[PDB]
Order: C-alpha cells, then structure tokens, then sequence
C-alpha cells in the first residue's frame, strides 16, 4: 500500500518487487573482499592529492570498513522501503521503483539515472515527495526505472547489440505501459541525460526534458565563472575519461576484470564516487552503491551505451524541439554554460546553483526535487 | 658457469640472482585464481571475433588451465637457465639477465623491453646466440636488463616521480658499471625505444640504437600520407585505429595509474583479462596460453603491473622526433607489419640517422618472441655495418 497503485490507465499487472539477497551472497563477498589482494604502495598510491586515482590509505581503510562495519540488511530494507515492481519489455525484466499518485491529473514524470548509478539515487528525492505529500495530494506521478543492464533488470541482450536509442524505447513502452501514452515528462542526468535527450527529440509521448547534464563541445562573450566550467570539462574530457574510453572500446575486458574481484570494482567505481561530488560521500553509501553493482553483477551488462555514447548533432537531429529545462551544478563533470547548452534545445529554463557536484540526486536532492518541480509547472 | 663472467672492465660485482618463488606464494596464487568469479556472459563477451576484448569462453577456459594445467616450475628453470645478475644503481634493485663474451672486442649491446613485456622475451634470442657460440667466439655482450618497476627490478621510487629520463638513466649507468662507458648500443622495442631514442640523443657512452618500434606522429614538414604507398597508407590505418580504439588502456596507465594498480593487483584474473588481451590482439600469429600463462604469472609473482605503469604518463604524450629527440648517430630498424603502430621508413628517417632498414613479410609487435631469427639477423647485421 500506499503510492504503490498503478494508475487507472496502466495495460500491465502490477509485480511487486523485493530485494532478497541471499545470505550465502553476502558470505562469499565478504569473503572475496578480505581475500582479494591490495596493489603494494606506489609514488602514484601515495599522493594524498589523488591525482592519480584511489589511494591505498583509502582503499585499505574502505577494504576495513566493508569488512567490519559494512551491514547490507539496513541498505537492503531501504530499498524494500519504497514500491517497486518489475514488468517484462522485449524479454528484458525490467525493475523500477514508484510513487504513483491518486490524482487524475497528476503529471507523470520519469527520472533516469546513469553510471555508475542506479535507481538508488533517486530515493532521497522520492523521500522528500512522500513526506510531503499523501497519495490525494502527490502532484506527480514519479517512475524511477533500472535502465537494462542495470542492477534488478536484465539485459541487455545476448544475441543482438543494445544502444541508447534501444534504452529510450524501453523506457518510452514503460511509461505507455503504466498508463502514461497521453504523456509524460523525463528528468535525466548522466547517460540517462541522452536517452532523455532521445525522448524528447524521437517519442511523441514524451512532452519534455529536465537535464542536469550535457556533454557537449564548442557549439557552431564568456564570463570567468563560465571559462572555469569549460576548463573543469578539458581536464575531465582530457584526464579523466580513459575509464569512459575503456568502457567504450573493450567492455568485455573491463567487464572481467571488474567483475573478477569486489576490490577491482571498489577502486574501479569508488574513484568516480570521490571525484565527482562536491562535498566528500559518506562511506557508507560508496559501499553500499559498490555492494549492488557486485550483487547484481551490473557492471559488465550496463556499459553497454559507452561505444556509442562517448559533427553537431545536439544542433541538429538531436535538438530538443520540446520545453526544454536545464538544472546546472558547478562540480559536474561537464560544466559548460547555458549560451551551449541553449544551442541544443529549445531551452525555457535553466537553473543556476552554488554548490553541488555530479551526482545531484544523492548530493542535493532538494535542488534538484525543486528544479524539477518548477519546470514542470511553467511546461505542462 | 659460461657466458657468466663479467667483462674485466666492469667495476661492480657479480651478484648471480636466481628465481625462488616460495610455494605459499604459489599456493597463495592458485587459491586466487579459484576463488576469482568471472563476468556474467554479455553480448560484448560472446564476440568471437574478440572486438571488445578478451572473450567469455577464452577467459574460462584460460582459467580452468590455469589451476589445473600450468605449473610454474619448469619456467623458472627455463628463467634460471640463463646468466642472470641484480645490481643496486640509485638505491633501485637492477635485475638483468646476460651472455657475456670471453672476448676483449665483443660489442656491447642491451636490448630493452616494454610494457606488458620482460627480459624473457629476449630468451629465444639468447638462446639462438648460446647455440651457435661459446663465450669465446660470441661478437656480442648481450645485456637484458628488467627496467624500473618491472619483475625482478624494484622500484620506482615511492618518495619522487620517476619519468623516461630516470629509465635511460638508470640503462646507462648499468651498461658502464658493467664496463661499457668506451661505447654500447641499444636494441629497443615498445616503452624501451622511447628508452633507446633518450640514450641515443642524450647519453655518450651510446654509440648506436636499433629500434623494432617507433611511437611517433605524422611529421609536420612531411612527407605526406598521399606520399605513401598503397601498403604504407594501410599501415597508417591501423596506426590510426590503434590510437583510437586500441589505446584506452594506456590513456588508463597515463592518467589513472593508482586505480588501474589496484585494480589489477586484486584479482590474477583482473590482471589475465588485461594483459592477455594484448597477448592476443597484439600478435601475427597466436600465441601458446603457456606463454601467456607464464607472462602473466611472472607480471603477478612480482607485483609487475602497479610499478611499472610509471612512465604512461611521460609516454603516451609523446616537433620533437625530428628536432629535440632526432637521433644522430647510426640508426637502424626493424618494421614488422601487425606491430600497433606501423609507421613507414619515410617517416622514421624524420626522426634519426636511418642507415639501416629492413621490411618484415610477417611477425606483430612481440617481435623478439615472434620473430626471433628476424629480429636478431637484423641486430647481427645492424652491428656489423655500423660498429
């Protein structure tokens, strides 16, 4: 009960979900992650600066935690805290969590996560609706979908390719699929930023996008703080995007190796998860954001897009012709100003903000929520 | 006991090294090889053609072979069937393996290796010299040192960088501490001719470099690709596809070298998938899992990977081949046609006094344990005109 009732128009059977992950699981990664063995220190492990990736102080120190501290039952029934179901889309299972309103006219929205993320990140968000409001009074209704190759979905395929465009239509026939034809609204970061980008630009049911991201170069007069995005996106474009350039030209390589041991996919993903905030992540939740993509074995599968997500497209067949919104966060990876951002949209509102990094729905999901909820209210 | 003595000129003594690895470290791998879990299969994974990467069926199977075939010894006796020494040169432990001549004219040579390689792969060179020589007749001395951070070589250090300069450096110091500072000359493939290059343009007591790799860009001043042959564009196409599907590992050494380190030091089958990938993208013709096995085991036995990683974020960067780092004395090469980055002799003479040059019908970029007759019949001959 409670925000978990599908709307009156949905053509699919509601099939609550659980997170159940068995003890003997849990058993063998501790197991792996006492026994899986730590790189000697290096000049490169000893730069407290980082600027070579994850240092062994930190990995040493996390490798502890995970072992003596670390409780998934806690971080599993949060999970469980929130409606979620699966429905069955090309042979793909696929998971997503919800709040689903009693409102008629409640304006349905879904919101897209990216990697190294998952469905996770929007629970603070969803959170904040749920105190706000009650099932009568929910404005909105709010789908936060697993893309395919993500934790509780499957796929992608086996036998055929699988790309963004593919990740759209899956996400477009959930909508449809909950009831939500007439229309519906996506919020994007990350990767699910181009699959939302997609929406807006190729399915009529999508009405319009909310971004907080945009990887874009010079498009076809800049203030100092503007200059200091773009030089924050060099260095990432330049520094730090041989993971994304990995993912890209040899997933299967990557997918072992991170896949091989759960200390692989701590270094592996915890870099990104200390690099890309603004205020430093509280260990726990790098762990817990660790142990679901081990549990899950979501790494291997959900990299997928990175061959095709990594010519002016955004000007041209990509253009979001639709209302087009925009939330800017300065410590994102990518941070290039709205006079950019404009050229690929029909841009009618854009967000500046202070502070905050990459991962907005985790580090200011109240931003976000609000940003969100404005842009809604000036479109629809 | 032959081909051990060490030259009279040499000013440093004889540590003779043996490779021991303790059973509980062999033990200790084989537990990790079985307890390691491989990916889920993926689409990308059931590639035969291996377009992104080691495959799921090769990476099960390797493993299984791993823990129920390879037996670690009989390579090391094969390590140990060689002269080999360690020498201290800047606090750093210098591993090398060597055939010493008897003789007081031998020419002294070292021969350098790369990324992910070792002084085995110089094995089938030495072992055709010791065929048909003895320490009185064989023309060379045949230096095959493990650079800074790889194998039996400590380092580098942990208290300050350590770049191209530092390897040359420290390659140079061991060629005149083992009696060399009248003259020697390099043979270097991969990281080691970027080595190579450094001693041939910076460093006196190097008299001439043979290079079987060159890692530079298209020259500025020419000549152009439309210059090229038909044979030499497709060259430049693969060079082309080498630096823009092929190189997300270096870009990963060069800029995230502590992740990668650990990374791949945490799982032998982390480190199997990474390296072994190269194995067998990087070769003409494939070769035996044993020898990738064995490559592999040796990187994991001395922590190889996280050390050796040090000089991507110097090489990977690089007017400069035919200004600054032109090499002026002699300079000979070895093209092989499957090596990563095929660029033609037109261009290589931009970079150095190319007196010598010889065309491979066949052999990829592991030209010492591909090609080993080739490689050491164009030394030999390289030698022989120049010295």
């Amino acid at each position: 009960k409670a925000f978990a009732k599908f709307p009156s128009s949905a053509s699919i059977s509601p099939n609550p979900f659980t997170v159940s992950i068995p003890d003997e699981q849990l058993d063998d990664l501790k197991t792996l992650v006492r026994l899986s063995k730590i790189a000697p220190p290096t000049y490169e492990s000893l730069q407290a600066d980082g600027r070579f990736g994850i240092t062994s102080e930190w990995l040493t120190t996390m490798r502890e935690k995970w072992l003596s501290e670390f409780d998934w039952r806690p971080f599993e029934a949060r999970l469980n805290s929130f409606p979620q179901f699966t429905t069955e889309i090309e042979g793909l299972t696929i998971h997503f969590a919800a709040l689903f309103s009693e409102r008629e006219d409640a304006v349905p929205i879904a919101l897209l996560h990216g990697w190294p993320g998952s469905f996770v990140e929007f629970y603070p968000i969803l959170q904040l609706f749920r105190e706000e409001y009650t099932p009568e009074t929910l404005p909105f209704h709010l789908v936060v979908p697993s893309l395919p190759g993500y934790t509780f979905s499957s796929g992608p395929p086996l036998d055929k390719d699988f790309g963004l465009m593919d990740n759209a239509r899956v996400v477009d026939q959930l909508m449809k699929d909950l009831g939500f034809g007439s229309g519906y609204i996506i919020q994007g970061g990350d990767i699910g930023s181009f699959v939302g980008r997609l929406l807006g630009v190729g399915f009529d049911a999508c009405k319009a996008v909310h971004l907080n991201f945009c990887n874009m170069s010079a498009p076809p007069s800049l203030s100092a703080a503007e200059k200091e995005g773009i030089a924050r996106m060099e260095k990432f474009m330049t520094d730090g995007y041989a993971y994304a350039m990995e993912h890209s030209t040899r997933p299967s390589t990557i997918g072992h190796v991170l896949s091989s041991s759960p200390i692989a996919l701590l270094a592996w993903i915890g870099e990104k998860y200390l690099q890309w905030v603004d205020k430093p992540l509280p260990s726990e939740t790098i762990l817990e954001m660790v142990s679901l993509y081990w549990l899950t074995e979501s790494f291997p599968r959900a990299i997928h897009t990175y061959r095709e997500w990594v010519a002016t497209p955004y000007q041209k067949e990509l253009y979001i012709h639709k209302p087009f919104g925009f939330s800017f966060f300065p410590k994102d990876l990518v941070p290039v100003p709205r006079s950019w951002i404009a050229t690929t949209g029909n841009l009618v509102f854009f967000r500046d903000h202070a502070e905050g990094g990459h991962f907005a729905a985790l580090e200011r999901p109240r931003e976000l929520k609000t940003d969100l909820t404005a842009f809604v209210e000036q479109v629809w």
